[PDB]
């Protein structure tokens, strides 16, 4: 039973490409070293914390009281926002994949845990936030990308992601068994790269009173597709103060889906957003 | 041969939308008054008349100087702003059209001024700056609808809008003959709605012409146009609609988005903003 490809992180990327056009999937080991990924837990540690709202939690009011998420941690964690967010390798995968598309950005980066005594999800595509990829056909250029990041340890036990190979090539979901999935068994500092259209499900955690199982998602979508996270609110600061990749990512710049657009997108006054703003990088003169 | 059916802009919706599902476009007589049209053309002509601009122009350094355009004409012109943006039939026609797909906004709404002396464009459908549109199978719920503002006449002299009815339908477009497509002959004040697929050429002008090209699109698309950089103070001048079209709040996509898009901190928008509009506080 062909399990999912684990590659050294400075693996060769047209490989991993290839991987995502035949598995779907696959997994970078050791792609963050043991202290971003300990500086970005505690980050992490700090927001879940954060006792509930006490209004409208948009997301979190449609699931049960037990779900554990903390949205946008670009804003909140700056390990992820200053480090994570721009790692090369991950670019280098959004570069390769997006080809067809053209530019690319953050959708949304969130937390969540899992803890003990939480059933698998059921198999499903990620294709709810923005429906209209529902109806998107397999040879289409792809229009989103999901990096996933386990913080904790991924287990057998504690719900390592089951991920079915090949299965973006499935005209629908279907009703597949849990056996013909495999397992995303991962430890922190390795991430797991899926294909649009991948059938997968979360595990939910088995274990009894231990820990909860924490991840961060990351979805990199075409620019053509609007962020479910709006980074629009930020502190001028605080953007200035990251990369022009980054502030590219949050949505701060002027992108360019492929040709037949020959222009652009995210502009005003047929100016690029950044020369309207003056806006300021912590590589750019 | 079959022509654009025109309507009253009083009409019922639901024979708008049949017109959308049979022949992909029709034409609202008089639905701007006079005196809108008047304002909206006075405000337009102090943009054409401030002195160009000294750097990049990112659509217009694509075309030929006989292309003259005003961006993003909402910054500039209340009358757009205020009246026409939030117009109630223009946006009865959106949601009807965009009930399967959920929440619409503006992508761009721009002037294009045709000088005499172009030829018409190219037969093309509108999938271009969404590139993503043109994979999209026809049973497929619509993302995008445009609507053409004529702000001078339209002629059979000085390049009305040619369109294909009933071209939606079509697999690909290719490179039909000028002969297949009718005219959208309109008075400045009336509109041409045309749904997605439909295919079409602008008339250029052979005899300038004025138009408004505003674009509808999915909330799941990107504005083409981010009117972030709006002032404040006009942002909470306007009408929670028309700061709905301005990309100002949450919005929502159809289930399975049961959540929406364009928010922060699990919270809306314009809560976090603390966004006044005109008509809710
Ligand atoms: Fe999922
Ligand atoms: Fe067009």
């Amino acid at each position: 039973k062909p399990q999912l490809q684990r590659l050294a992180a400075d693996a060769d990327v047209d490989r991993m490409c290839r991987l995502l056009e035949e598995d779907g999937a696959f997994i970078l080991k050791g792609l963050l070293p043991f202290d971003v990924v300990e500086s970005f837990n505690r980050e992490l540690d700090v927001q879940m914390a954060i006792p509930p709202p006490k209004g409208e939690r948009l997301l979190a009011d449609k699931y049960p009281p037990h779900f554990k998420y903390v949205p946008n941690v670009a804003t909140t964690c700056p390990t992820f926002r200053n480090t994570v967010l721009i790692n090369p390798v991950i670019h280098a995968i959004c570069e390769a994949y997006f080809q067809r598309t053209g530019d690319y950005w953050l959708s949304a980066a969130f937390l969540r845990e899992i803890e003990s005594g939480m059933p698998a999800q059921p198999f499903h595509r990620d294709d709810a936030t923005h429906p209209l990829m529902h109806f998107q056909p397999l040879e289409a250029p792809p229009v989103s990308l999901s990096v996933i990041f386990p913080l904790t340890e991924f287990t057998e036990e504690n719900g390592a992601t089951e991920v079915i190979l090949g299965s973006h090539r499935w005209t629908e979901v279907g009703t597949p068994e849990r056996d013909q999935a495999v397992l995303a068994t991962m430890d922190p500092g390795d991430v797991l790269i899926v294909r649009q259209r991948v059938v997968h499900a979360g595990g939910g955690n088995r274990t009894t009173a231990g820990k909860p199982r924490r991840v961060v998602l990351a979805y990199f979508n075409s620019v053509q597709l609007t962020p479910f996270e709006t980074y629009r609110t930020m502190p001028r600061e605080m953007v200035e103060s990251m990369t022009v990749l980054g502030q590219r990512m949050l949505g701060w710049r002027t992108m360019k889906p492929s040709d037949p657009n020959i222009v652009g997108i995210n502009l005003i006054d047929d100016k690029r957003l950044e020369n309207v703003l003056q806006l300021k990088a912590a590589d750019s003169p």
